[PDB]
């Protein structure tokens, strides 16, 4: 158990719990060990079987005392750090394309098993030296949750949240992951966050100012959503040539479909993999300083 792992260093602090790089003394394996301070056991057990090359593997689940430990495959960097390192030059388009393709493969797999991530962001997209990128730390919105008191003060990032979540829908779909991934795609291309809101309303209004305030024409039922207000300002939609300028028309077309307001119009991961933007996809080697 915990006695079977030698902590190497703390690699992260969160609302749920802290994550350490650690060595498994029985196997010699280097892992990420997440400690969560306190149905869930069963929902987590299911995640153990959700195995895919583009999903960070949940190796072990240890339930002991009032603590839950999740042992994950360890990767050496996240996309946030890689983007920051690449900010002067930009991630090359072929590598952006490869990462987007691989993440859509991971999403198509999880979504086909009815599992949503719900909280994609650059910090939960992990990369290795071979050119792979993997989805980490699937959120359990239906179960899980534990005390955050010991967990250091942590402001939840809203920048990648789909509009249906911000508008109060509680029974949202796999489409929320495509929205988040579209925001991340835009940020890799332009080297700036697409919608960096600092509150729920600022997040919503930044979306509206770029994509236009949604109405019943583009999003049937939007005006009946729980947090929709008729008093929302009415802004016009901007052109994607202005929004992600450097990007070609195949990329802009795909991004537009990933950012459709109506979750039933928003492209699925599976359909996205067939988009013409991926006609020339390859798997480049990233320049990773470790
Ligand atoms: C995803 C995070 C977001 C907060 C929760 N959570 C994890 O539970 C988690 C799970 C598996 C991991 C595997 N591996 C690593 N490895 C880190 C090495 C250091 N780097 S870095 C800052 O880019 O140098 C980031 C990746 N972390 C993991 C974290």
């Amino acid at each position: 158990f915990m006695e079977n792992f030698q902590k190497v260093e703390k690699i992260g602090e969160g609302t749920y719990g802290v994550v350490y790089k650690a060595r498994n003394k029985l196997t010699g394996e280097v892992v990420a060990l997440k400690k969560i301070r306190l149905t869930a056991i069963r929902e987590i057990s299911l995640l153990k079987e959700l195995n895919h090359p583009n999903i960070v593997k949940l190796l072990d689940v240890i339930h002991t005392e009032n603590k839950l430990y999740l042992v994950f495959e360890f990767l050496h960097q996240d996309l946030k750090k890689f983007m920051d390192a690449s900010a002067l030059t930009g991630i090359p388009l072929p590598l952006i394309k490869s990462y987007l393709f691989q993440l859509l493969q991971g999403l198509a797999f999880c979504h086909s098993h009815r599992v949503l991530h719900r909280d994609l962001k650059p910090q939960n997209l992990l990369i290795n030296t071979e050119g792979a990128i993997k989805l980490a730390d699937f959120g359990l919105a239906r179960a899980f949750g534990v005390p955050v008191r010991t967990y250091t003060h942590e402001v939840v990032t809203l920048w990648y949240r789909a509009p249906e979540i911000l508008l109060g829908c509680k029974y949202y779909s796999t489409a929320v992951d495509i929205w988040s991934l579209g925001c991340i795609f835009a940020e890799m291309v332009t080297r700036r966050a697409l919608f960096p809101g600092d509150s729920e309303i600022d997040q919503l209004f930044r979306i509206f100012r770029t994509l236009g305030t949604p109405d019943e024409v583009v999003w049937p039922g939007v005006t009946s959503m729980p947090d929709y207000k008729p008093s929302f300002p009415k802004w016009a939609r901007q052109d994607f040539s202005k929004v992600v300028p450097p990007l070609d028309e195949d990329g802009r077309s795909l991004l537009s479909q990933m950012l459709h307001y109506d979750p039933n119009k928003r492209i699925s991961a599976k359909a996205a993999l067939a988009h013409p933007f991926f006609q020339d996809v390859t798997k480049p080697v990233p320049h990773l300083r470790l």
